C-alpha cells in the first residue's frame, strides 16, 4: 500500500452511506461528506436541519464566492435545493492539496439527510454530464485534477462489518478507504480486472451474463442493462431492472428452498433472524455478474456471497440473534451496483483510462467455505449488444 495517508479514511455503513471528512472555507470548516459515485454535485448542508449538528456557514468563510444562482437536485431517494458558490476545499486524510470547487449550499431538503448518519453533505464523483443545473457546473473531482497534479483516478474500498454497528460503534469503526489519485495494493487480494466505462456520465458498465450458483439466469443480456447499469456507492442495494429482479428472486428462492422466507423478506422490507452464529449462509447462492472485459470477446466475473447481499440489521428487540434484510431490490432506472455489492470488492475508478477495475476486497465478509471472487477471462461474444440504446 503506497497511499497510507488515505487508507482507512472512510466511516459509515451500507445502510446510511460511507463518508469522508472534508473542509470547506477559510478558516476551514470540517464536514463529513457522503461519497457518491452515483451523482455529480458537491453539496453541503448550509442551514439548520433536525438531522444536522453542523453545517457550512458561508458568512464565516473569507474565501466564499457567491455564484448568484439557485440549484436543484432530485435524487431517486430524496432531494435538496440550494445556492451555488465556490470556496476552498480540502480532504484532511487525502492528497495534501487545496482546490477551489463549486459548492451547492443546501438551504432546503426533503428525505435527503439521514438521522444519525453523521454526514452533512454529499460528494458526487460522477461526470459533469449529469451535474445540476447542467454540465457547465464542474464536478469536484474534475476541479481537483485540473488544479493539481493528482492522477485522474480514485479507488474505493467499502468495508461492511458483517454485523450490526450501533450508534457509538459506527462512529469509532473504520468503514473503508477512498484513495484519491491511486491504487493501494494492501486493500485487495489477487488480480484487478477492468471493465470499460461505456459512457462518461454515470459510471456506466455493461453486464453480459448473470449466474445464481453457476446457473445462467439466461436472459437476453440487454435486459441486464435496461436502461443502464451503473456503479453507485450512494445506493445501499443491488438494484435490478424489474424483469431481472423477478427472475433473480425466483432463482435465489429456488436455490434457498430448504428454508421458506416471508414475502416481506424478498421485498427488502422485513428482517429475518437466526439464533446467534447460526445464519445458514450455505443455503443461499453466490451471485455472479459477468462484465465486459477490455479485450474483444472477453469478459470476467465478480462473485458475491450472501454475506454481501444480506445486510446486517439490529433486531427490533436488540436480542442476540443475527438478523438481516435482503439487499437486492427492484429498479425502474436500470441496474444499480450499490454499496452492498461494492463491499465485496476494491473498486478502481480509472477515469484516465475510462475503465473500472474490480478485485477481491481485503475486507469483504465471508465464511470458511466460500469467498467473494473476481475471475477471468471468459470467452463472450457480441457483448456490445448487451448495451441498451433508447
Ligand atoms: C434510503 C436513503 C438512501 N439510501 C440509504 C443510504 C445510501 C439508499 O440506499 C438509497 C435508496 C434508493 C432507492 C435511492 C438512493 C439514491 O437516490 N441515492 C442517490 C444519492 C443519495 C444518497 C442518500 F443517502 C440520500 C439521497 F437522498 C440521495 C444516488 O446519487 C443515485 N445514484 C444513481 C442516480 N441517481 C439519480 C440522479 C441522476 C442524475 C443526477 C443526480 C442523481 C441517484 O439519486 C439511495
Amino acid at each position: 500500500g503506497s497511499f497510507v495517508e488515505m487508507v482507512d479514511n472512510l466511516r459509515g455503513k451500507s445502510g446510511q452511506g460511507y463518508y469522508v471528512e472534508m473542509t470547506v472555507g477559510s478558516p476551514p470548516q470540517t464536514l463529513n461528506i457522503l461519497v457518491d459515485t452515483g451523482s455529480s454535485n458537491f453539496a453541503v448542508g448550509a442551514a439548520p436541519h433536525p438531522f444536522l449538528h453542523r453545517y457550512y456557514q458561508r458568512q464565516l468563510s473569507s474565501t466564499y464566492r457567491d455564484l448568484r444562482k439557485g440549484v436543484y437536485v432530485p435524487y431517486t431517494q430524496g432531494k435538496w435545493e440550494g445556492e451555488l458558490g465556490t470556496d476552498l476545499v480540502s480532504i484532511p486524510h487525502g492528497p495534501n492539496v487545496t482546490v477551489r470547487a463549486n459548492i451547492a449550499a443546501i438551504t432546503e431538503s426533503d428525505k435527503f439527510f439521514i438521522n444519525g448518519s453523521n454526514w452533512e453533505g454529499i460528494l458526487g464523483l460522477a461526470y459533469a454530464e449529469i451535474a445540476r443545473p447542467d454540465d457547465s457546473l464542474e464536478p469536484f473531482f474534475d476541479s481537483l485534477v485540473k488544479q493539481t497534479h493528482v492522477p485522474n483516478l480514485f479507488s474505493l474500498q467499502l468495508c461492511g462489518a458483517g454485523f450490526p454497528l450501533n450508534q457509538s460503534e459506527v462512529l469509532a469503526s473504520v468503514g473503508g478507504s477512498m484513495i484519491i489519485g491511486g491504487i493501494d495494493h494492501s486493500l485487495y487480494t489477487g488480480s484487478l480486472w477492468y471493465t470499460p466505462i461505456r459512457r462518461e456520465w454515470y459510471y456506466e458498465v455493461i453486464i453480459v451474463r448473470v449466474e445464481i450458483n453457476g446457473q445462467d439466469l439466461k436472459m437476453d443480456c440487454k435486459e441486464y442493462n435496461y436502461d443502464k447499469s451503473i456503479v453507485d456507492s450512494g445506493t445501499t442495494n443491488l438494484r435490478l431492472p424489474k424483469k431481472v429482479f423477478e427472475a433473480a428472486v425466483k432463482s435465489i428462492k429456488a436455490a434457498s428452498s430448504t428454508e421458506k422466507f416471508p414475502d416481506g423478506f424478498w421485498l427488502g422490507e422485513q428482517l429475518v433472524c437466526w439464533q446467534a452464529g447460526t445464519t445458514p449462509w450455505n443455503i443461499f447462492p453466490v451471485i455472479s455478474l459477468y462484465l465486459m472485459g477490455e479485450v474483444t470477446n472477453q469478459s470476467f466475473r465478480i462473485t458475491i456471497l450472501p454475506q454481501q447481499y444480506l445486510r446486517p440489521v439490529e433486531d427490533v428487540a436488540t436480542s442476540q440473534d443475527d438478523c438481516y434484510k435482503f439487499a437486492i431490490s427492484q429498479s425502474s432506472t436500470g441496474t444499480v451496483m450499490g454499496a452492498v455489492i461494492m463491499e465485496g470488492f476494491y473498486v478502481v475508478f480509472d477515469r484516465a483510462r475510462k475503465r473500472i477495475g474490480f478485485a477481491v476486497s481485503a475486507c469483504h465478509v465471508h465464511d470458511e467455505f466460500r469467498t467473494a471472487a473476481v475471475e477471468g477471462p471468459f470467452v463472450t461474444l457480441d457483448m456490445e449488444d448487451c448495451g441498451y440504446n433508447i
